[PDB]
């Protein structure tokens, strides 16, 4: 009984993703048309959503990994395009952001009146990802312009490598079928 | 056993109410100085939160009742938008307060119209009441809550102005009574 993640996932979809995802692919499409000659290649058309299961969302992506560098702004019709580095070389680019409702789960774990433990938090974080994936599976503003990147960090970790893996898998899918 | 309302209430508290509420009474007092000098008025001290159980949230308060009349923006001191309204009886100023709908009810209503949710009007109403109860429970133990906010939950069959005025008057009674 009592899972905050249910409502967090539904509200993130209804009050956010549903609104920005269609036309997100249109600002990336437009961007690619306009700027492909400056851009060595293209930006993935999907929004990449980081879901760290520890619920740790920093104010700047590069703080989590120096191999993730801000590249440019996606013009409106806030979203930033990031470059992913391997040995100082650009290995990929994409629109990246953390799933904001994970900050609620973290804030709750530090709020004592909630009776919400770090153990509860991890469990609700996983539940958030599961519920959100289910929602996006049947949504018209499809999964197809959105990808969930859920990861549990150990106790060294490369977030950029984690993202690069999804990018490379996505391109494989695109060209195989 | 699903219960979207649990997350919505915790989310509304954590990501909004606990942020806005600590500074609320100072922003109101500051405004009250000028409101009192200029018009001999006084804005109540608590954030009034409308929780219609039908989850109907207009983009303009007056549309739900023309006796609820927008007066001003409450000045800052993040960037939070709060509106001060005058409440009217027979064209006369009966009261004044910071007033707004609980935004997460819009999520409940949007879900209602989203067929893939399998979320009916019956679920929506049940979840709206749970949202109210859950939010109440949270605010009971919340430090940012003095109380410096008041929940106005109501099922409709109507005067919203009269519903709110009734709370404003009950609040003033308590203030001068104890
Ligand atoms: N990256 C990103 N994520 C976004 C954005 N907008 C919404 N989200 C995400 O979606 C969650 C739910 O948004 P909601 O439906 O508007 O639900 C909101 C809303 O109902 C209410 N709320 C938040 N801010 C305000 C406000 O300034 N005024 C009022 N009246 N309500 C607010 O509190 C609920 C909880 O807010 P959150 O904790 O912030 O949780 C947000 C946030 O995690 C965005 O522009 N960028
Ligand atoms: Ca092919
Ligand atoms: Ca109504």
């Amino acid at each position: 009984n009592f899972n905050v993640a249910h409502g967090l996932a539904w509200s993130y979809y209804i009050g956010y993703l549903r609104l920005i995802l269609p036309e997100l692919q249109a600002r990336i499409r437009t961007y690619n048309q306009h700027y492909n000659n400056l851009l060595r290649g293209a930006v993935s058309q999907r929004l990449y959503i980081l879901l760290p299961l520890d619920c740790g969302v920093p104010d700047n992506l590069s703080m989590a990994d120096p191999n993730i560098r801000f590249l440019d702004k996606l013009p409106q019709q806030s979203n930033s395009i990031y470059e992913l580095l391997e040995n100082g070389q650009r290995a990929g680019t994409c629109v990246l952001e953390y799933a904001t409702p994970l900050q609620t789960l973290f804030a709750m774990s530090q709020y004592s009146q909630a009776g919400f433990s770090r153990e509860d938090r991890l469990e609700q974080a996983k539940l958030f990802c599961r519920t959100l994936e289910d929602i996006l599976a049947d949504a018209p503003e499809s999964q197809n312009n959105c990808r969930l990147i859920a990861y549990q960090e150990p106790a060294s970790f490369s977030l950029s490598q984690e993202v690069l893996r999804h990018l490379r898998q996505e391109e494989k899918e695109e060209v195989t079928v």
